């Protein structure tokens, strides 16, 4: 099991941590969503799906920066809403093939009312998120840690 980001940079067998850089919509406004859909960044394999199946949870998701202090998040994975930052670990998505498939994450965060002006600023880390995987086959726990990064400034009208 090993993932990778849009642009190529990949977290081999074993877990580890890359960075991934997402566009952001520029303006915002109080009632909205910024949708940070990483469905579109992450995607995962099985590299053994003959064998072993491989289970995959969101474990954690944490808030930072503009989003951490400007934004009320949700996160959705597989289908279904959490709380964002996570207060626990979400329901496993099976991978059992070795075609790459997306890790289903999405994020979506609304402006509190306190926000506006430049709610988030470029190149600034807004969150990390960590995809859990196991399997049926052996004692293997790995985590694979997505920190994301903001490409541009986010401003909320006033
Ligand atoms: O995606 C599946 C798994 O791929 C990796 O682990 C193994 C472990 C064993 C074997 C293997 C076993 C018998 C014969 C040949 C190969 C192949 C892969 C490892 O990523 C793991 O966590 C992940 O569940």
């Amino acid at each position: 099991f090993a993932c990778k980001t849009a642009n190529g940079t990949a977290i081999p067998i074993g877990g580890g941590s890359a960075n991934v850089y997402v566009n952001l919509a520029p303006v915002v406004n109080v009632g909205q969503n910024l949708v940070v859909d990483l469905s579109t960044q992450i995607f995962c394999h099985n590299d053994y799906p003959e064998t072993i199946t491989d289970y995959v949870t969101l474990q954690r998701g944490s808030a930072y920066g503009g989003v951490l202090s400007n934004f009320s998040g949700t996160v959705k994975y597989s289908g279904s809403s959490y709380p964002f930052p996570t207060t626990s670990e979400t329901p496993r998505v099976v991978y059992n093939s070795r075609t790459d498939k997306p890790w289903p994450v999405a994020l979506y965060l609304t402006p509190v009312s306190s926000a506006g002006g430049v709610a988030i600023k470029a190149g600034s880390l807004i969150a990390v998120l960590i995809l859990r995987q196991t399997n049926n086959y052996n004692s293997d726990d790995f985590q694979f840690v997505w920190n994301i990064y903001a490409n541009n400034d986010v401003v909320v009208p006033t």
